[PDB]
């Protein structure tokens, strides 16, 4: 019971909250605010995104590999509310006004790093929070499945304000998030007392270097993956960055694309939570390879199911679907890498595949879709990723690591002993 006495968690579970309600408004509805607000081209919006990575590459190795010699000080994660203190300014005064006043390229870019205290950031509030919560103990297990509530929450209500104001909305942006979110840094924990103080007494490091990568480029198994990752992963998360613009024509009005739109993701939490508290064992038993094998038809039905979206009902579900399988990708990405990769890699193939591969080619293949979707229209573009997408994934059947090589009851037990 060191949680309804205690604070941090109480605390730091709050912060942890009141930031994803900041997601619950970006991340849903900006392709609509774009489209919709700055009457923004199909193959221009692409190059927002496009330019996105770049900077959810060109950044989480900074910050990635930063936030860990910074150590219990709040210094990085501090100067990362300084941005989502300036949210309603950047966003109608700097952004779109720079987006919208033609000059693209140029300005996109000018405005391609508060992109940075969503992708970069949010992870580096994550990690950096556990160590808040490493100390004053408790399991921050319990104190993110509180900030999982503002993104859902977010969403529904900024969803009904937007079709009311489109800007009432960038202002809960800045207050809702910014003032509280660095209110509650003021309550703060720090020195170092019956553990650990300093980087090597109780807690370690995990660390990674040239020529462990240079081993890595040299196994197979990562290239069958890397392939896996870069072929259907950067592919589905194109359909997904514009995959509301299509949602939205198919309803009445635009207060229904969005103000159900919004209804729809939020529903598809609890069906996205519930699942996943169970996924483990579902995974564990069903393998690793097949579940990521899994993760990926269902995202290719997707894809290609909205080729033919000719009834907006249809959208609402080709849309549970995504949180329908987040979870397996997720879920699966791990219990494979780790049980056929060494522990010593582990790190570095988040890198060699992830903050690097994948941010590369979805940089592209935004532009490429960017312009393509104005070439045959959502449908048609449609029509063809989400077949290139379903393409790689029958490949993967044959490219990816066997359910039980030759040491399994002897290279993997970390979980069992
Ligand atoms: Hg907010
Ligand atoms: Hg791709
Ligand atoms: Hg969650
Ligand atoms: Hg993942
Ligand atoms: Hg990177």
């Amino acid at each position: 019971m060191y949680y309804l006495k205690n604070t941090n968690f109480w605390m730091f579970g709050l912060f942890f909250f009141f930031y994803f309600f900041i997601m619950g408004a970006y991340f849903p509805f900006f392709p609509i605010w774009l489209h919709d607000i700055n009457h923004i081209s199909k193959s221009d919006t692409g190059i927002i995104f496009a330019a996105i990575s770049l900077f959810s590459l060109l950044f989480q190795p900074l910050f990635g590999l930063l936030s860990d010699k910074l150590g219990l000080r709040k210094y990085l994660l501090w100067i990362i509310t300084g941005m989502l203190v300036m949210f309603a300014p950047f966003f109608i005064f700097i952004f779109g006004p720079l987006l919208q006043y033609n000059i693209l390229v140029g300005s996109i870019v000018g405005g391609i790093y508060l992109g940075f205290c969503f992708n970069a950031g949010a992870p580096a509030v994550e990690a950096f929070i556990e160590k808040v919560s490493r100390r004053s103990n408790f399991e921050f297990g319990r104190a993110r499945m509180f900030g999982c509530v503002g993104w859902a929450l977010g969403a529904s209500i900024v969803g009904i304000m937007f079709t009311i104001n489109n800007q009432f909305v960038f202002w809960l942006g800045s207050g809702c998030a910014l003032i509280l979110a660095v209110l509650l840094f003021f309550a703060k924990t720090d020195a170092p007392s019956s553990a650990t103080v300093a980087n090597a007494v109780g807690a370690n490091h995990s660390a990674f270097s040239l020529k462990l990568a240079l081993e890595l480029f040299r196994q197979p198994k990562l290239w069958f993956l890397s392939l896996y990752v870069i072929g259907v992963s950067c592919t589905y998360d194109v359909f997904d960055q514009q995959f509301a613009n299509f949602f939205t024509s198919f309803f009445a009005t635009g207060e229904q694309g969005t103000r159900v739109f919004g209804y729809v993701t939020t529903m598809g939490e609890l069906l996205n939570a519930s699942i996943m508290f169970f996924a483990p064992l579902i995974i564990n038993r069903i393998g690793g390879k097949n579940a990521l094998l899994l993760a990926g038809t269902i995202m290719s039905v997707r894809i290609i199911g909205s080729s033919f979206a000719t009834s907006a009902l249809e959208v609402v579900i080709l849309k549970t679907l995504h949180m329908f399988e987040v979870p397996f990708l997720l879920v699966g990405c791990f219990k494979y890498i780790t049980s056929q990769f060494e522990v010593r890699f582990s790190a570095t193939i988040y890198l060699v595949c992830f903050c690097f591969f994948k941010q590369l080619a979805m940089i592209f293949m935004s532009v490429l879709a960017g312009n393509m979707y104005e070439s045959i229209g959502f449908q048609g573009a449609y029509l063809v990723l989400g077949l290139v997408a379903l393409g790689f994934t029958l490949i993967s059947v044959f490219t990816l690591s066997g359910p039980g090589p030759l040491s399994l009851l002897r290279r993997q037990v970390n979980e069992v002993a």
